[PDB]
């Protein structure tokens, strides 16, 4: 049914300083990356992208306009690239229906790329690879926010030669790791072979191709079930004190529908916590949940979304705990 439609979850994974947060910043038109403490990503980030915005940002690679969008929206998960946060990467990976694996085209596959590849392989998660930082190709000239193929056609042959050498050795690296990969238009076996999207976080080039590709991951590679809403699933990302709201929880609503006044149960230090959802909040669209700002009050939220819950007795709450809704009787 057209209602009960579900927004899938996409996880961005990659080696440290590969441009994950920067790519998200370019799509969002924000500056989270500069703001980050320690100059690193240390927490899971949630941004919701309405399908309209995706249509906007994919216009250059879909100018006839006959490409089909059957998703209501897409929830996007940013993850830490550092070696230390294996656990956060694992959690994010557990949550996400599809993925973008970011590779620095200059460096190729690196240890955390390998780790992420194991994570994706183990949970059989459909993914595309973003060859980021293509502007670092010597003598690259920019057309802002343009499809990769269009701008690549305009490049000189030094740039094309460097690009195809790096592309070749990245393909050989993937082959060594047990993956057959292809440049996204060159791929004839979408099910078995991984599409590669050259991108620039600074220039925004290749991003429309990437967006349209994760969309096609949702429509073709992802299970049909997850196109539609189902029995509720939610996971606690964070526990924090917010003023006017006391101790609140940042939660990923993976499936189902969350409602205001719902009696919920989640896990705390020494045991279960049963309470009622007094306030159901989201960040503004195209904005991170962890980043503070304004909130939108909801009387219900449909999966998948990043939400903030205000409720009594959430002090003990544990991150990574599942969240359940308790029905009125028996
Ligand atoms: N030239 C160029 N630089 C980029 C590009 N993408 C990211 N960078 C630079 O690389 C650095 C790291 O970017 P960042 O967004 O923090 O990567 P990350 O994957 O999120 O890093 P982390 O979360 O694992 S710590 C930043 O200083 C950014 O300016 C790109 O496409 N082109
Ligand atoms: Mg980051």
């Amino acid at each position: 049914n057209k209602d009960n439609l579900r927004s899938p979850i996409c996880c961005i994974l990659g080696h440290v300083r590969t441009g994950k947060t920067k790519l998200l910043d370019k799509i969002r038109q924000t500056n989270v990356q500069e703001g980050e403490a320690g100059g690193i990503t240390q927490q899971i980030g949630a941004t919701y992208f309405p399908v309209e915005a995706i249509k906007q940002k994919t216009a250059v690679v879909n100018k006839d306009g006959k490409f089909e969008f059957k998703v209501p929206g897409l929830l996007i998960i940013d993850t830490p690239g550092h070696e230390s946060f294996s656990n956060l990467r694992s959690r994010g990976s557990s949550l996400c229906n599809i993925a973008i694996l970011v590779v620095d085209i200059m460096h190729g596959l690196e240890p955390q790329t390998i780790e992420s590849l194991r994570l994706l392989r183990e949970r059989k998660t459909p993914f595309v690879v973003a060859l980021n930082k293509i502007d670092r190709l010597y003598g690259w000239k920019k057309i802002e926010n343009n499809g990769f193929r269009e701008s690549f056609a305009l490049q000189n042959k030094a740039v094309q030669n460097e690009f195809r050498n790096r592309l070749d050795q990245v393909k050989l690296q993937f082959a060594e790791q047990g993956f057959n990969s292809e440049l996204f238009y060159e791929n004839k076996n979408f099910a078995r072979y991984v599409s590669l999207v050259p991108t620039s976080a600074h220039t925004g080039e290749g991003i429309p191709d990437m967006l349209k590709l994760i969309v096609q991951l949702c429509q073709e590679r992802m299970a049909s079930s997850l196109m539609y809403l189902s029995e509720l699933q939610a996971t606690v990302l964070e526990v924090k004190a917010i003023e006017g709201f006391g101790v609140t929880i940042d939660v990923i609503l993976s499936n189902g529908i969350l409602r205001e006044g719902d009696r919920i149960v989640l896990c705390g230090l020494e045991g279960p916590i049963k309470t009622n959802i007094r306030a159901l909040l989201t960040p503004a669209p195209m904005r991170e949940l962890r980043i503070k700002g304004q909130y939108i009050h909801h009387k219900e939220v449909k999966a998948a979304q990043g939400v903030k819950i205000s409720a009594p007795g959430l002090e003990g709450a544990i991150a990574g705990s599942r969240l359940l809704v308790v029905g009125p009787d028996d």
